[PDB]
């Protein structure tokens, strides 16, 4: 059995006139997450931990800005994607873990509708997945709520 | 070889008037860690990475930290019974490493006997046990003394 | 199927004078990292991780003598020798660097060579990944460069 693991990182800045949406869920708030789509910082943690476990590099080289068939990807699907290039190298998914960091808003009652759209995008049951949520103690960017984490933990193992 | 990994991140405010609790060992030193229990980050992110990789959620939704009984809690006490919730889970653990990131004191002599206290908790031998110290390089609200961060994996498997 | 997991951290002062030097390759810019050795962030974290897989401290612990002095190459080599003195063998190692400035993708794959090299483990059993901190913190300010590592090994 050819174990690999993987771990993930990634921030957006924390803005008015942006959605927030974190694991596939959008959360109303007064504020949401500044970058490229729909900055859904917890699934491109998890999308870097699965291409991280699969040794194929990172999020950045499998979808650019310029790519014909992703521009216009929101996180989910490049999670599939994911998922799918993963598995043509030869590794299935046994589990993920992961961890929000954010001052506000409040995170969980949104988990498990989180881990649900995890679950599905890495057809995985749901008890192979978990998120975690934390404030940042009003310490540092996180703690003034300027911006969110997450981080990620992937297994796989090769077929 | 059902195996699972989790992984967790703790941090605390450093202030005039705590107790220094990393690990379950005692620290001396002019401020201590700031919390409703006794704030023991390392212990916590352990917690958080064992509920992680059993995918039972997180410390939050376990142990509130606004609730009377947890004012003051023995971090060890919360550890045992997440190690408790692991096994009824139907998971063993199989290792533990960590990192303490702390700009002051030296963490390095109290080591060996955080690593002691986190294998009778986990009911581990020391050799599956591993804790790690760094400072931030004077980087950071970590840099200047005003928080102690940790973070933590766990290797489990389902049994 | 003994398997332990470990994970590292390190980061350092991006500082002018110094040569930047992070995965064993000297990439071209005006700030480098300030540390004993050259200080090399991204080694540092994977080897912390090895150490931690194999239950056997931390750098620091290992590295407090000779090996004051030492690139972070040599004192990765070292790190694998302990391990495999100890009873492990390295299964994979993973790695994120978050760097602001500067663009770290023309260089990953050389950075994954040193470390293949000095792990002695075959080029897709290791993966170095780059971010930025999106403009927040010291990092984003560019005052400094942090890795981040995980590592899977294996009592044999
Ligand atoms: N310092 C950096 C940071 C990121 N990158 C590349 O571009 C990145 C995308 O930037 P962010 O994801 O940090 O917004 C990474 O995915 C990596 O592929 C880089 O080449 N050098
Ligand atoms: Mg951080
Ligand atoms: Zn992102
Ligand atoms: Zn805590
Ligand atoms: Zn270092």
């Amino acid at each position: 059995m050819d174990f690999r693991i993987g771990q993930g990182y990634d921030v957006h800045q924390l803005v008015p006139g942006r959605p927030l949406i974190i694991g596939g869920v959008t959360i109303p708030y007064e504020r949401g997450l500044l970058g490229h789509s729909d900055a859904d910082v917890l699934l491109h943690a998890i999308t870097d931990a699965l291409f991280g476990a699969a040794a194929l590099g990172d999020i950045g080289r499998h979808f650019s800005d310029t790519d014909p068939r992703f521009k216009g990807a929101d996180s989910r699907a490049l999670l599939r994607e994911c998922a799918s290039r993963v598995a043509q190298a030869g590794f299935a998914i046994r589990n993920v873990d992961s961890t929000i960091i954010a001052q506000a808003p409040k995170l969980a009652p949104h988990i498990d509708a989180m881990r649900a759209n995890i679950a599905a995008d890495l057809d995985l049951p749901l008890d192979r997945v978990n998120v975690k949520a934390k404030t940042n103690e009003k310490l540092g960017y996180l703690g003034r709520g300027e911006g969110i984490e997450a981080q990620a933990a992937a297994l796989v193992v090769r077929e």
